């Protein structure tokens, strides 16, 4: 109990600092080509609002814990993970498009394909929820959930990446981190939840800090 709590406190700490940074980021002036970065950052802040609600719920609920509350995380992830996938698409498009591009152009052109990505991701989460609540066995959950995780990342890769190291870094770092949520599913209650608490720092908050630094680097002459 103490270690789930302490890791949640660490995760909260990084959330609060990150959110402050992200807010200032929204007001940094941007050149035409960089506007999509602010579009990304406001979606990451929305993700933060949801995440924070779950973590306050968690630390309160952990005071008197009798039930395995792990499943409640899925009510967060079903809202946050599609947003994160959209923002990943937008960042790849930003990195890889020669001309400036904004989210409206991407959404209007690709909404069907984006729905397929989010649908695959939804099936991954549904299978995990069934496993986490013990409606299917662990082995089926890991093979079915991993199948959909792969499919989601394959769809991402083949439409949105280019073959270069700045793509490989963004793509594989994320793919590995998301795969580690499946790895955590294997473990007993306390270890599993400690691993989700820290993984959320990496999968959400580090991404926001990354975007902030990209913004500050692109725009620092407009600031100074
Ligand atoms: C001035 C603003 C500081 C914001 C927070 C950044 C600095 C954080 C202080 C270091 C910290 O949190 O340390 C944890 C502790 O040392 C682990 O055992
Ligand atoms: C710790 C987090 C603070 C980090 C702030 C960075 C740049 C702030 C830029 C503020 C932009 C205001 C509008 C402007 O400068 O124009
Ligand atoms: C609208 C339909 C929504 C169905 C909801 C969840 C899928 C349940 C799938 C069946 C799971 C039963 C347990 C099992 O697979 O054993
Ligand atoms: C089970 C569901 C289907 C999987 C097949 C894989 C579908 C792969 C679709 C790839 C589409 C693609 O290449 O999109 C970018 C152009
Ligand atoms: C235009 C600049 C592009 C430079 C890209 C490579 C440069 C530096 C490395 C940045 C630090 C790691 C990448 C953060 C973005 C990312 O993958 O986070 C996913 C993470 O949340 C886990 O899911
Ligand atoms: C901010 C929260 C995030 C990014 C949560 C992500 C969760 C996953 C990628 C879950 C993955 C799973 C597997 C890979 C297999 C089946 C079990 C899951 C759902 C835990
Ligand atoms: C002993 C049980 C409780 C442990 C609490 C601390 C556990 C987590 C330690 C690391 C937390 C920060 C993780 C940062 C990201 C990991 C590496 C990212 C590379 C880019
Ligand atoms: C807006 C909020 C989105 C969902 C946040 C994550 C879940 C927080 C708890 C919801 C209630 C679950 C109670 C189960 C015992
Ligand atoms: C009290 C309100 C809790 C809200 C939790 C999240 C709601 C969306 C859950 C969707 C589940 C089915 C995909
Ligand atoms: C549990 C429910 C999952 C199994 C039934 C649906 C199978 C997935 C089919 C669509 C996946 C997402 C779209 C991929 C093709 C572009
Ligand atoms: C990418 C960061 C993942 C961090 C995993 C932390 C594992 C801690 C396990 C609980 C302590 C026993
Ligand atoms: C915590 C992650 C920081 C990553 C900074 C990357 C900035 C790249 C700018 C080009
Ligand atoms: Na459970």
């Amino acid at each position: 109990m103490d270690n789930i709590i302490m890791t949640a406190y660490i995760s909260i700490f990084v959330q609060i600092i990150t959110a402050i940074i992200s807010v200032y980021g929204l007001f940094i002036p941007l050149n035409f080509k960089d506007i999509i970065l602010r579009e990304i950052l406001i979606l990451e802040l929305i993700v933060q609002i949801i995440e924070f609600i779950f973590y306050i719920w968690l630390i309160i609920t952990l005071q008197s814990i009798n039930e395995d509350i792990t499943y409640v995380r899925y009510f967060d992830w079903v809202l946050t993970t599609p947003v994160m996938l959209l923002t990943t698409v937008y960042f790849f498009e930003y990195m890889n498009s020669d001309d400036g591009i904004r989210k409206k152009e991407i959404n209007d052109r690709d909404y069907v394909y984006l729905f397929y990505i989010c649908l695959s991701n939804f099936f991954m989460l549904l299978i995990g929820y069934l496993g986490e609540t013990k409606q299917i066995n662990k082995m089926l959950t890991l093979f079915g959930g991993s199948f959909f995780l792969f499919l989601t990342f394959y769809l991402l890769y083949v439409k949105y990446t280019k073959e270069n190291w700045m793509n490989y870094i963004v793509f594989y770092f994320m793919f590995l981190v998301w795969f580690l949520y499946g790895f955590a599913f294997m473990f007993p209650f306390s270890i599993k939840n400690q691993m989700y608490n820290i993984l959320d720092i990496v999968s959400k908050n580090i991404y926001s800090i990354f975007i902030f630094i990209v913004i500050l680097n692109q725009s620092y002459k407009l600031l100074l």
